[PDB]
């Protein structure tokens, strides 16, 4: 037992993918690990897709690892779009000037290979179709042939369609050792398989600055509100704050 | 992708039709978009009416578009009166005197002319009746058959009446790709689908000088007061102020 | 429409009953119109009652029209001794030697014909039942039986009693077109139905000469202090001043 | 309604009991009715007392009514003190000399009879407790039972307790008929029921030569300064002075 | 209550302990009588103690009167001396020659006894602590145990701590008879409690000869100033003056 | 307390350090104690400086007395030249030829150590800060390690820097028992702190021959102009006058 608990000492990764703009949320839950299901849930435009979008491009992009998208109601584009700009510090559906000056400039080109040009994130759209089994098989392409570290389901709103798919989920996460994150929409008790099959939940909660509030983390068990954040409406990106 | 994403770059329209009177309220909106549903709401008699009447007419008269006005409480001759004396920036309603004055002066006929001689507004009143698909059909014709842009709901007060009403709305608006502005009587949370269908929502203050504030806005995302307007007694437009 | 437009502009009546005693209060109201129900209020003992009592006086008396006055609180004979006084510049109640010359004298029999003795002051009193029905009943007489132009409810104090009686009254105004102006009690916000059903509210404020204020004109929307006026102790009159 | 108004004003009663000492004050009250509450409030040590019981002296003495003088705080004996005093126009309290001299030279009893003899003035003391229909009872004996035409109630200072007391109070005087002044300490607004239930309210000012100013009168509504009052040292008198 | 009144006037004490030094303090006070506190006040050096310990002085030593003297800052000796000198005529803490002398002349101790060998005067300091009943208890003891007729407490300066004191102080005069004096550093108004629960409040003003005014006496009411006096510089007693 | 008193009279220093120059200054304040601080307040120009300085040459040199001088405004040499002046009766400022004579004489050297040759005077510069504790940090040193009996701080004109500093200046000198003199200017009322903490306040008047007039003197409290002084404009001393 001695030397069966020292290598199992010596072997298990507590700490996971570290989440990025809050100081707090490590703290709470240790990153991101491998076979867990995030969860990250809150109302309709509270800032969701921001927040998972940025932890992709900083694990993608610093962490070096490879990301994959799958988008349920959004287009391709449109997420590309987003990360682009994101990276690129501007926001770029709010200015039709900044799209038509860049397309000329020759700065989107420059932008869009300094982004995709490496082999990093995978974007897949077109699983507008209700159902799962389609869905399962193109994330399983998507983590043993493309070869993802981290896949982002987005998104889901709150039956058996995602009673099953969460526990369908939950076992391809266990099973392969990616981390998936699902962004679902909140219309703990606010979501069966939603809350006890995912690992990790985090809610954003907005002025009715986003507070980031950690509802549940098995892994640690480390609950409550982990920081706040502050959306820069110039950048679109979520900033630390000094609240 | 790459080329997929650009013609999506060069071919998104950010900025829909600009608002007026108020200097902030296109900072935080980008304007009306078609596809869009624009929630106006505040207390009765707080300035509402005049407001998106103010908008129509310069929408209607500036920015070259056909409008339709649809009223459910007063009759046309009243929304003409309104439309006819902001256009001449003098309030007919007010003065037994111009009205009387104008009539005889032949100044009316001449402003009736100058104003719906064109094609370019379309009102229409007597849905007095609480049917909701008896109303779509004549929306979805101003739409179709009068070609209107922009075409104003005037108005609703806050069941399904409503709920379906709302979803109906935007279902007409998301798929014709016409601006539709509903004006809503409120008695964010002062308003389910009314909150939820409508793409942006603005909401006008008074003393208890108009404050306008942006309650919810879609597309942009950015919430707040977008700044504040001031009643002129004498001419009856909404101008921006110096606060 | 342009014809439908025309005759509703020469058809329109937007100056009521004009008011008397306070310069500018026309101003901001333009009058009082048929099926408006007027609402006077303030602190007790600020002069209400004498206000009304003044505006009853000139339009039976000057403008012609017949008005009916209902009391709830007072009896006729008290409210018959406010008006002679008041058309005689005289204030009875405060002269016990007066009253006692003018009978005597044979003035009051002089008085109480040459404004009575027409058809067009209608009093009437006991109404000290709490029910509104009766109450509507009287009052529905008094518009179709003596054809009364104005009727004056006098008082009423801040649930359904007056929440339905509010209601019902502004039904009686607006289907009949009578002018009702009813006199509240206050020991805008200082009032639901009886701020909602009211088509102007008037104010008068006193020293802690009286101040006129528009809390609210539906038709005009123009609010505000609408002048001063100067209480003449010896006539009982509110005259204008000079603020 | 024309013999009801003449009947009406030929029984009415404007002038009450007229008030002594002050000129002026009787302009802006025409004195003391029956029914109602006259309220003589100041700070401590101003003078309200013996204002009180000047006017109780002179209402007992020469206007021949029947006074019931009901004391809180202080005993008969003192009250009793103070009236002959008043009534012989010297201090007791001030001079032991005096007192002495007065009962030995037989002018006390003399005095005595002079004043109680009658069956006008009727004192009543111990009411030490916090009771209010104890109090109610006594005092509606001293009406009914004496025959009092006059209650002074001394004193009450600033619940329920004096709320409820107060409308006990203005229900027993406006049933029976009978004027009751009460006397309030204050350590308009200085003072709800205090307010609301009184029918005239007086109050005296000093200094920081006496100031009667009228606070309220329902009756007359004339309010302001009637005028000044000086305090005789020697005599103890307030007496109307020419400021 | 003719008997009542009787035995009630030749029973009363009008005229308390007579002040000494001041021709017409007694005219507006009329001494202090027991159960009563006195209240002297004015700035810090305009002769407080010294017109105090001057009246403490001739009613221990003339009026035959026990005196009681508790001291908050200054000690016993100090106090003791200054009696002695007053006594004595004589500025004792201005001469470092006459207290030399005195020692050794044998007067000091022949002084001594012809002032303190009887139990008149009663001289208490330590009291430094801020504790209301801890200085209650030994008031209540100077009274009760030392049977003294008068206690002066010397001094305090302007919360609860003075309220609270304050009204604890009235309440133990009131209730045992005793007469308080008290003084208090005043750096009307210029004093709630203070002003409220003193019933005379005696006050010296200096030359920006010394002016004794009477703030208020509740027992007269006679206000005003009551006279001058003149310190002499050379005995330290304050003596009448012909200003 | 007999005993007490007795040491206590013995033990009691009344007089403390005598004044020169003005014959009265001594009568109504009988010198200076220890444990007090003495303000001396003029007009600029006026003698203050002089005069202290004055007191400090006898205090230091007569009185054997050790006397440390801070100055705020002016350097150490400075003062050194007026004291060397003041004690050689003439004054080298004035003097280009006295200054230089002096120096090749051997005298300057000679009147030097003659002076500072003992160690009887501290003088100490640069507090040009105006940092309080700097300046009590040294003048508490000035006590303690270099034992001065006297401390004269120059200068202060008239917030908290002074409130605070005079309370703090009263809090070292009755703490230590060293003797403070403070010069202050002044462009009773003239100078709160600076009245109250100072124990002896002595004023120099002139000409619109110095008037010595004592504003205020707490142990002994007599107030008043002490007597006159002349400046020697050759010798540089003020000296006392037969006005
Ligand atoms: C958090 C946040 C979002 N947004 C905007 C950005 C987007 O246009 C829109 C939706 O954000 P999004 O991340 O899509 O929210 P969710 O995923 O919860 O639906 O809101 C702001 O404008 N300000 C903010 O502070
Ligand atoms: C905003 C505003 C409105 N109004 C008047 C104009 C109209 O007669 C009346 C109603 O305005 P309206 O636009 O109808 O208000 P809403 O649509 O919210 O019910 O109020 C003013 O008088 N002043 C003002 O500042
Ligand atoms: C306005 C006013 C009223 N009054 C008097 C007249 C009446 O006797 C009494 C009540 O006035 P009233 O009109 O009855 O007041 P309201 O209707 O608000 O209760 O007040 C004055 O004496 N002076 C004034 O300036
Ligand atoms: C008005 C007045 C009262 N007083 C005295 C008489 C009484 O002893 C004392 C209290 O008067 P009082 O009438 O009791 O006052 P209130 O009833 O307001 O408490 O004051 C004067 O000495 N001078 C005056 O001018
Ligand atoms: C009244 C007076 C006091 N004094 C002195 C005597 C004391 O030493 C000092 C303080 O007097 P004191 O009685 O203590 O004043 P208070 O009690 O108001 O603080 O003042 C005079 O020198 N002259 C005077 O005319
Ligand atoms: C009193 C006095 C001062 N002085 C001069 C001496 C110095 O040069 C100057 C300033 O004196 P100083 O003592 O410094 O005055 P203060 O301290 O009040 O500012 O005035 C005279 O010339 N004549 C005089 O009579």
């Amino acid at each position: 037992m001695r030397e069966r608990i020292r290598e199992h000492l010596s072997s298990e990764e507590s700490v996971g993918l570290l989440f990025s703009g809050c100081t707090g949320i490590n703290d709470k839950t240790l990153g991101a690990r491998g076979g867990e299901v995030i969860m990250v849930t809150s109302g309709s435009g509270m800032g969701k897709s921001t927040f998972v979008r940025q932890q992709a491009l900083q694990w993608g992009t610093a962490m070096g690892k490879k990301v994959g998208l799958a988008m349920l109601e959004e287009s391709v584009e449109e997420t590309a779009e987003d990360l682009i700009g994101l990276h690129n510090r501007v926001r770029l559906r709010q200015s039709d000037s900044l799209k038509r000056e860049i397309i000329e400039n020759g700065k989107f080109d420059q932008w869009f290979d300094e982004l995709f040009g490496n082999d990093t994130f995978h974007l897949y759209d077109s699983f507008a179709e209700a159902e799962t089994d389609r869905l399962l098989a193109k994330l399983a392409y998507m983590r043993s042939g493309l070869g993802c570290d981290v896949i982002i389901l987005d998104h889901i709103s709150i039956r058996k369609m995602i009673d099953n798919l969460m526990t369908k989920l939950k076992g391809f996460a266990k099973s392969t050792g990616v981390v998936l994150v699902v962004i679902c929409h909140l219309k703990d008790l606010r979501g069966g398989a939603l809350r006890q099959l995912s690992d990790t939940i985090i809610a954003l909660e907005r002025n009715q600055l986003v507070l980031v509030r950690i509802l549940k983390c098995r892994f640690t068990g480390d609950t409550g509100i982990a920081g706040y954040m502050e959306y820069n409406k110039e950048t679109g990106w979520l900033e630390p704050s000094s609240y």
